[PDB]
């Protein structure tokens, strides 16, 4: 959308932030222009250490003078890498923690009807959670990395062009010759990466369907050919993944083969300009190296321009809610204040529409009147919009044409502290702020005393139930310290809206929690607060209103009738049908925020986003998403268990380990020839310097064709090895998912969109966990080892000093690689308690705006941001000092080697070019060694969070389908029998729909288990085939128990028909041959013409060929049912399990099942469950299920003959249409 500029993100800066962005900007220029000064000092040293080969006294002076200048360069990097980290990390905190304090004052002042849950308060909660971390990521510390590497580029061309300007043009005109050779590798590599994502989307829908339709995959035993369809379309991503490793051996080979043919260009012309007497050997080290790493340092300044554009995009959305001027405000000057209110609210000609969609007209010419000290009611029977009455006296909205008078004063002339202080609100599922149960009661009145809270808890039936909790009124209600998690809370607005002592008391439909003896206690609690208070009762169920003096009924825009309930029950005028309607009778936001973070977890770093959940009913839970360090849960043998699964490819790793050792020989051979030409440039013979610099160019060319054949063996192999491992894991993951129980799929984190990504992104990061961490270990250990064998043969006295110095060299470079990603570290974990307070004063804003609790949520937010700021003062002074002190042990420790090496030469032990070769080889080696020890924790710490998918492989199923020591199934005649069985779902095990259940079905009969308003009837057909096991008892079929049989050999003669049918992504020839494997063309036509749809399917373009499941022709609900019955008649089952529930016929003039119900019963055993009192005339028997038992049994000639029973009440529900 729109965007701010990059400036005005700094608009929350005070005069102490203009002082930290000034010191930390001078400190980043001086830190930047110091690597092109190391190349000016190490160049001028060699001109004194190497021109003085015949004067062994000048050598000691002109090295001890320049080895003091590395301690002075060490101090300037010490106190200027401290100033670009401690100033840009702490001044990026103080500016974004003053954006949080003003964005939250803005979202406490907007109108309360702005938040109507339709992904409006799912962006406000998301903008305070993530858009504030993107502003901080932009402006804090990636601004100092911009100035650091931009000033090196500017100062690599001023050191480079003053020493020798003809070699600072040759070593700059090579840089377009390399970045173009490497910008064609990274173009074609994305083009094969994009085709691999497209090739998996064909096989990405087979796992998508067979997890979503898992009731049909198990019922028709076809969980073996859901693999053979999957394991034939994975094989088109494997072969496309082979030639994305050959585009990487040819991309790193032909980049290190041009860069090694470009030192040969610029070390030749450096060796011509010396022979003409224009440069020397230290003005050609300065000119070449300061103009290459100066030019290369633009690839790091422009790496930070991605975060600067996400920062401008996110920071607009914040800066447009801050200055959005609202409508309903408080006027401290244009406001009144009455005295002795009475509570006479009269909606006198009030019309109103919802400003989200102005189409309907809720209150066209609405009129009611509220007396003082009385109890009125507002009740409808449908969507009258009656709960808008309590949402309008609050002034959450405005009547767009009308007026509302409080004791004869229009309420648009009243300030919102004389109004909301007089109105107490009790609502649906009331907001419990995660504090004590003493501070929640003190929102109705902020500070009076202690004994009035006990008085207010006494007249609410609450004084007893919070002393039988083992803490003295101090109980954290958010997290389960003591579990007062009952459905009967003290509905603590009943305790709040008495302590406040309101004059007008607006109740609501505060009985929606499966009313029982517990909800009868709060009913007689509400009947003692309604004394002398002009209360309304928005009521949905009429049972709670039956003893009230005056009741008013509204139906469409206006009141219809008023008066007592002795004349309201009279005349039958639009109330007698409503009591007939009484006789015939959050978790969304945590899912919405995860999908909104869906789409962008593809990239944001893991230290910057969240993972959202509900937790308990205290708040919305926000785990920092850097939960991988805390997790540390892989099996302890996991690196050995992935090498056993990837060991039929042993010839593709014995041939790949002789391609990764040969690549370690190019490191030191670069640094032996380059340190042999520093010696050559100081000859005094100008023809033995010519024919010895030809033969160091021919090695640079021959090692630019050795680096093409040795990166092609390392990368083509080890990608044949790692792509037969992602393919083998994917076939082992889906074959283990389709073995579990059905209740495992019913859980909240096992829907077929979070579990089909574990086969796509969690099985594709096993390639980069056991194949790309042996390539860079065999390479980096054969270069560490071959440069400590050379260095002890050239000279062993200096190279023993570099062994003791070697921890001080690999630690200075370990810190120079953490600095490229930043030292702040997991900034989404400190700002997590702050957001859970900001994220509960948005979704509970109906209860924050009432009670005038808007200056208390801002106090709990500003008194708590002091913890993430003192965490960042202690970190930025410590991390900026340990980084600035490890750099003094890099330059101060190369001053010791070059002094002790220039000590032995004056005593005649060593020579020149025995000290330089040892110095150049062992320092370039130390950069690679501090990369093996940077991927060292991930090898130990459980791989990572996505290499820890053994939870689908190492998981034990509850219901085991295939057993060898189980009795097989040959012929089931049908002897359905239940003994004493009780059963509950594992999703909510408190509900106990079965309680000692009993049935008995003989062979060759039917069963017609009745509706009873959905009294847990849709679980008998979920136990004839083992979708669920019973908790206690047996299920007897054919005289044998059901937990003794081969389950795959049983379900091929028990075939159901689903509630709402579903169709796979194939033609209508495999969607009706899915339940007979085998059938070809004779009994496919015959099984069509039973519930026919045959002239329906004869009219079709490609015969019987069209995709009908998805991405094809869209059929109707009356035609999908005629497909699914063609399945269940080709299979020829013996125990037919029909199904109807929840009014899903979806067809007028029903005939698609009427042909089925009379034809398909004629030789089978059927179990028909339906909620309607029709079509269930199974002429053999019919039982009535109530409360987990049967109450009456007998067919439709002895079940209607009895006078009442329980079936005749459902016979009265026939004519209630």
């Amino acid at each position: 959308e729109q965007s701010l500029p990059f400036f005005k993100l700094f608009s929350f800066a005070d005069k102490f932030d203009y002082l930290l962005m000034f010191v930390g900007s001078l400190g980043a220029i001086v830190h930047g222009s110091s690597m092109p000064v190391f190349f000016l000092l190490f160049g001028q040293m060699v001109n004194g250490f190497g021109k003085n080969q015949m004067d062994l006294h000048q050598m000691v002076h002109e090295v001890s003078r320049y080895s003091l200048y590395f301690v002075y360069l060490g101090l300037v990097v010490c106190f200027s890498s401290y100033a670009e980290i401690a100033c840009w990390m702490y001044s990026g905190e103080r500016q974004v923690a003053a954006l949080r304090k003003k964005y939250l004052e803005a979202v406490l002042k907007q109108d309360v009807g702005f938040f109507d849950t339709d992904a409006r308060t799912g962006d406000i909660v998301f903008s305070v959670s993530t858009d504030t971390l993107l502003v901080q990521d932009a402006i804090s510390e990636k601004v100092g990395n911009f100035i650091h590497y931009l000033s090196t580029f500017l100062a690599g061309l001023v050191v480079g062009f003053v020493s020798a300007w003809k070699l600072a043009l040759l070593s700059v005109a090579v840089i377009p010759g390399i970045a173009f050779a490497g910008g064609l590798y990274a173009y074609t590599l994305t083009g094969i990466t994009s085709k691999s994502r497209e090739s998996y989307a064909n096989a990405g829908v087979i796992a998508e369907q067979a997890i979503a339709q898992v009731r049909t995959v198990y019922s028709y035993v076809g969980e073996s050919k859901a693999l053979n369809a999957y394991s034939d379309a994975i094989q088109y991503t494997l072969k496309l993944g082979y030639k994305a490793g050959m585009a990487k051996g040819l991309g790193l080979g032909c980049t290190y083969g041009i860069a090694c043919m470009s030192w040969a260009l610029v070390f030749w012309y450096a060796g011509v300009f010396i022979r003409n007497g224009q440069t020397d050997g230290g003005k050609a080290f300065t000119a070449i190296f300061s103009a290459i790493v100066g030019g290369m340092s633009l690839g790091q300044s422009f790496s930070n321009l991605g975060a600067f554009s996400k920062g401008k995009a996110a920071g607009y959305k914040l800066m447009e809610i801050i200055n959005q001027r609202p409508t309903i405000i408080q006027d401290p000057l244009d406001g009144k204040c009455l005295d002795q209110v009475h509570g006479n609210i009269e909606f006198k000609d009030v019309t109103f529409s919802y400003p989200s969609r102005p189409d309907v007209m809720i209150f066209r010419n609405f009129n009611i009147f509220f007396p003082s000290g009385k109890t009125v009611a507002v009740v409808g029977g449908s969507g009258s919009g009656k709960s808008t009455v309590v949402s309008l006296i609050e002034r959450f909205y405005d009547p767009n044409s009308g007026q509302i008078l409080l004791d004869g004063v229009e309420i648009k002339t009243l300030q919102l502290k004389f109004l909301r202080e007089q109105i107490g609100l009790v609502n649906q599922e009331p907001a419990l702020f995660a504090t004590t149960i003493l501070e929640n009661i003190l929102y109705g009145k902020p500070d009076a005393t202690m004994v009035e809270v006990e008085a207010a808890a006494s007249a609410a039936n609450a004084h007893s139930f919070i002393t039988l909790l083992p803490k003295g009124y101090d109980t954290q209600v958010g997290e389960r310290g003591v579990q007062l998690s009952g459905g009967q809370k003290q509905r603590i607005a009943i305790a709040r809206a008495m302590l406040k002592d309101p004059k007008i008391l607006l109740l609501d439909e505060a009985t929606s929690a499966l009313d029982a003896s517990s909800e009868s206690i709060v009913q007689e609690a509400l009947d003692r607060v309604m004394v002398g208070r002009t209360t309304v009762v928005v009521a949905h169920r009429l049972c709670t209103i039956r003893n009230v003096d005056s009741i008013a009924v509204i139906q469409q825009g206006q009141v219809v009738e008023t008066g007592t309930h002795e004349e309201l029950i009279a005349k039958s005028g639009a109330y007698a049908s409503l009591i007939r309607f009484q006789e015939m009778v959050s978790t969304r936001l945590s899912h919405s925020l995860s999908t909104k973070s869906l789409s962008l977890r593809s990239g944001s770093l893991r230290n910057l986003s969240y993972s959202y959940s509900t937790g308990a009913d205290g708040r919305i839970e926000m785990i920092s998403n850097a939960e991988t360090d805390r997790k540390t849960r892989a099996p302890e043998n996991y690196f050995y268990r992935l090498l056993k699964l990837n060991s039929p490819e042993w010839p593709y790793s014995i041939m790949g380990a002789v391609g990764s050792i040969l690549s370690g020989f190019i490191g030191p051979t670069f640094a032996i020839v380059m340190s042999n030409m520093i010696e050559v440039f100081y000859y005094t013979d100008y023809d033995s310097m010519e024919r010895k610099t030809k033969e160091y160019v021919f090695i640079y060319i021959g090692a630019g064709l050795y680096a093409v054949g040795a990166y092609l063996i390392q990368h083509y192999f080890f990608s044949i090895m790692g792509e037969n491992l992602t393919t083998r894991v994917r076939r082992m993951m889906l074959s283990a998912i389709l073995r579990n129980e059905v209740g495992w799929f019913d859980e909240d984190e096992h829907n077929s969109s979070l579990i089909a990504a574990r086969l796509a992104t969690d099985a594709a990061d096993v390639k980069s966990a056991i194949a790309e961490r042996i390539s860079v270990i065999l390479q980096n250990m054969t270069s560490l080892l071959t440069s400590f064998i050379v260095a002890f043969i050239v000279e062993w006295r200096v190279s023993l000093l570099i062994l003791g110095t070697f921890p001080l060299l690999v630690l200075a470079n370990f810190a120079q690689q953490l600095s490229l990603k930043g030292f702040a570290g997991d900034t989404a974990k400190a700002h997590a308690k702050t957001s859970m307070i900001a994220g509960e004063g948005v979704s509970n804003i109906r209860t924050v705006a009432a009670f005038n609790a808007q200056s208390k949520i801002l106090s709990l937010f500003c008194h708590e941001l002091r913890v993430p700021q003192k965490r960042s003062l202690y970190r930025s002074q410590t991390s900026g000092f340990l980084f600035g002190l490890s750099q003094l042990a890099l330059y101060g420790s190369e001053a010791l080697i070059l002094w002790y090496g220039a000590h032995l030469v004056s005593k005649g032990v060593s020579t020149f070019s025995k000290v330089i070769k040892v110095f150049v080889v062992l320092v370039i080696t130390a950069n690679s060694v501090a990369e093996t020890v940077s991927l060292a924790p991930e090898i130990i710490r459980g791989g990572e969070a996505v290499g820890s998918v053994f939870s689908v492989l190492d998981r034990q199923t509850r219901i085991d389908p295939d057993d060898a020591d189980a009795d097989p199934v040959e012929t089931i005649r049908g002897d359905i029998e239940f003994r004493h069985v009780d059963f509950a779902y594992p999703s909510r095990p408190d509900v106990m729909v079965f309680r000692d259940f009993n049935l008995r079905i003989r062979a060759g009969h039917s069963q017609a288990l009745v509706g009873a308003s959905g009294s847990g009837k849709s679980s008998v057909i979920a136990m004839i085939e083992r979708f669920y096991d019973p908790l206690a008892g047996k299920v007897m079929i054919d005289g044998k128990d059901i937990r003794r049989l081969n389950l795959k050999s049983l379900r091929l003669k028990i075939g159901l028909v689903q509630q709402e049918p579903a169709l796979f992504a194939a033609t209508i020839f495999d969607n009706i041959a899915y339940g007979k494997d085998g059938a070809t063309e004779s009994e496919v036509i015959d099984a069509a013409r039973a519930a026919n749809a045959h002239g329906f399917i004869s009219g079709l373009p490609e015969g019987y060929k069209t995709p009908v499941g998805e991405r094809g022709v869209q059929l109707s609900g009356g035609q999908k049912q005629r497909i699914a019955i063609a399945r269940a008649v080709l299979k020829n089952p013996t125990v037919l399990l029909l199904d109807e529930a929840t009014s899903a016929l979806d067809a007028e003039s029903e005939c698609v099942l009427q042909e089925a119900l009379e034809r398909l019963m004629r030789g089978r055993t059927t179990v028909v469950v339906a909620h309607r009192l029709s079509t269930i005339r199974g002429v053999d028997c019919i039982g009535v299920i109530q409360d987990g038992r049967i109450v009456e049994q007998g067919s439709h000639s002895e079940l209607v003959s009895r006078p009442e029973g329980a079936y005749s009440r459902l016979l009265q529900l026939q004519t209630h249409r």
